């Protein structure tokens, strides 16, 4: 009988659930260990466990073929069900997947690890990425010291690791037939649990692209103003270590060379932290006290506890790049980050609290449900309380930005500045995963695999490496979440889907109105706002547990992705920039690049 089945399934699926928290706790844990204290004898603890665990969840799936869960009446026993069926790498043969964490490893730590040596010294080879190389990749105007940082960690973190990724490649396309997909590419984006979802990011991409082409053809005037001809070219792709990033996916560290109106006020609050004396426990505290403000969860005991916000002083090696954890008990979770006195680092400070937020909000949901909506919604979260603390309104209030005069130039400084970090990411962003898919779709030879990568940042973002490039590099691991496996299209979602987040949680805070020149959208604080908290609590707490149109209609009632906010948000900037364009007579678009040799 179905009807008595159904009753034991439930209770199967009860005491499964809490199984899987307790087993993936203790993966957790050895994950940590090694993330936090980078040594052989962590990643082997870390990679045995990972392999118990593997071995568990085949069983697992193994065990859901005994019930008729397809035939059931419960569509959340069926949701869940179907989330136990989908083993990911877990999948693949016993030695094979010992080999794939061996090789996604070998990867991770290769980028925590690079160093390289000073420019102006050649004995003092111990800069790190974070921060020594970052620093001066975001500080220098000094275009030969700019190419030589970008040549040797390009060198180091991402053509070192050409046979390690070419090998993850292989195990990850035979993981995901293991699943049936095709490859990882169709793996990746099942997690969005809809078949036109490309599609969509290509349309909502059309119509923003103009303004980014706009914004392109801009700083490209203004950065040939301060380095001349000589350096950048009217018509071709910007050099892309001019542009303030290593990876130049935002370019708002060069916002004071390329700014509007450079004689009208440019919020850049990291000096008045400094002078404030700013430590990273400050900063995560203000982040605690903005969620709390909104009626959100403040952050427990074991947080404080077990969390790492500050680099580590002594010579171990950690993946320093920011990550939230979530050990799946009560009130166990956990930042670790590299924590800087910085306006940026404010706001990554707010973006892995905003994954903490999600985590607590969540907890009490069965194992299968603990996790975002979607991969784009975690990541949105934090990023939607950045965006208010990043107004002039908010800053004001901590007493971070002073004598500031909001006038129609500065707000058109503000509103570029938050498009050099929004808007310019869009391109990137798509890149990083059309990359990967063709690698894992098979769709590019593997004698062509570096130019593939750099055509794509070309055709998109109309940005070239420093230097000649050619197929005796590989450069696409220098960028952290190439090296670690972390797919990417969860960014392009989350910088489209937080604008949606902002524009509603700001309209329920009485912060913005469209006819009200006093509330624009550009200068909401949602600090305090419980109705803005509750719209929150209501998605957040929701998990995994509804596919996430139903997470979205919690927010705000809306059940589509829509490009319309982000593009509400910017109209004022698009306006003012299409103008300026004109009556400076810029050049808008680039020739194809000559940066990379097949
Ligand atoms: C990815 O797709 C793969 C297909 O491309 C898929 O692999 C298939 O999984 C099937 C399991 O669902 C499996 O089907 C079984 O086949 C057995 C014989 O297969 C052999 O010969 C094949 C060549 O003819 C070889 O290719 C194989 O390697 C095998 O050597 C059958 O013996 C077996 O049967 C039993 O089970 C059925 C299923 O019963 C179902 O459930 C209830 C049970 O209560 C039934 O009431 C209900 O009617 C329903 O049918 C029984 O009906 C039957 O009585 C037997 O007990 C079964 O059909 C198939 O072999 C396998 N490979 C191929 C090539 O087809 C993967 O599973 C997919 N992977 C994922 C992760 O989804
Ligand atoms: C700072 C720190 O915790 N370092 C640890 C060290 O104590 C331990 O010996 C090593 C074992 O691999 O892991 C790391
Ligand atoms: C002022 C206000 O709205 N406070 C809310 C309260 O109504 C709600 O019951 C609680 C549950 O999380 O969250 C908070
Ligand atoms: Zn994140």
């Amino acid at each position: 009988a179905l009807v008595k089945e159904e009753i034991q399934a439930k209770e199967y699926l009860e005491n499964l659930n809490k199984e899987l928290a307790k087993r993936t706790n203790v993966e957790t844990e050895a994950a940590w260990a090694y993330g936090s204290n980078i040594t052989d004898e962590n990643e082997k603890k870390k990679n045995e466990i990972s392999a118990e665990l593997a071995k568990f969840m085949k069983e697992v799936a193994s065990d859901t073929t005994k019930f008729q869960w397809r035939s059931y009446q419960s569509e959340d026993l069926k949701r869940q069900f179907k989330a136990l069926t989908k083993l990911g790498y877990a999948a693949l043969p016993e030695d094979d997947y010992a080999e794939l964490l061996d090789t996604l490893s070998a990867m991770e730590s290769n980028f925590a690890k690079v160093k390289v040596c000073d420019y102006k010294d050649s004995t003092k080879c111990d800069l790190a990425l974070d921060p020594e190389i970052e620093e001066v990749i975001s500080k220098s105007r000094d275009h030969e010291e700019l190419a030589y940082y970008w040549r040797e960690f390009y060198d180091k973190a991402g053509t070192a690791v050409r046979s390690q990724f070419e090998r993850y490649v292989e195990l990850n396309t035979k993981a995901a037939k293991l699943n049936n997909f095709t490859s990882g590419a169709e793996a990746w984006l099942d997690e969005y649990e809809d078949d036109t979802f490309e599609q969509q990011l290509e349309d909502i991409f059309a119509d923003i692209r103009p303004l980014y082409q706009q914004i392109h053809g801009y700083v490209r005037f203004r950065l040939r103003k301060h380095y001349g001809d000589a350096v950048v070219s009217e018509t071709g792709p910007i050099p892309m270590h001019l542009l303030g990033n290593m990876w130049a996916q935002q370019w708002s560290e060069i916002a004071d060379i390329v700014s509007p109106f450079p004689e009208k006020p440019l919020v850049d609050v990291s000096a008045e932290m400094e002078k404030q004396g700013y430590t990273p426990l400050k900063m995560f505290q203000m982040g605690d006290d903005f969620f709390t403000s909104m009626n959100l969860t403040k952050l427990p005991q074991d947080f404080w506890d077990k969390s790492i916000i500050e680099k580590p002083t002594d010579g171990r090696d950690l993946v320093c790049h920011a990550s939230a954890w979530d050990f799946y008990l009560t009130d166990d979770v956990r930042i670790k980050q590299c924590t800087r006195v910085t306006q940026d680092q404010l706001f990554t400070v707010h973006h892995e609290l905003g994954h903490i937020q999600y985590f607590l909000q969540y907890q009490h949901q069965p194992f299968v449900y603990r996790t975002g909506a979607n991969p784009g919604f975690h990541e949105a979260v934090g990023d939607v309380l950045s965006l208010s603390v990043s107004t002039p309104k908010h800053l004001e209030k901590i007493g971070l930005l002073k004598d500031y005069v909001r006038d129609d130039e500065a707000r058109i400084n503000q509103l570029f500045l938050t498009a050099l970090d929004k808007i310019v990411f869009l391109p990137f962003a798509f890149t990083m995963d059309k990359y990967r898919w063709s690698l894992f779709r098979g769709e590019v030879d593997k004698a062509n695999w570096n130019c593939a990568f750099w055509k794509l940042r070309d055709e998109y973002s109309g940005i070239e490496p420093p230097v000649v490039r050619s197929e005796k590099d590989f450069d696409a691991p220098a960028k952290y979440h190439i090296s670690a496996d972390v797919e990417y299209l969860r960014y392009l979602v989350s910088f489209i889907i937080q604008f949606q987040f902002y524009k509603s949680a700001c309209i329920k805070a009485g912060q913005y109105d469209p006819d009200n020149v006093e509330l624009p959208l550009d200068n909401c604080d949602i600090y305090g706002s419980a109705a803005a908290g509750a719209a929150f609590h209501n998605m957040l707490s929701m998990g995994a547990s509804k596919p996430w149109p139903d997470a979205l209609e919690a927010f705000n009632g809306e059940r589509i992705m829509s490009g319309k906010a982000i593009a509400e948000y910017f109209e004022p900037l698009r306006v003012w920039l299409e103008a300026e364009n004109i009556k400076n007579n810029v050049h808008i678009g680039w020739t194809t690049s000559n940066k990379c040799v097949s």
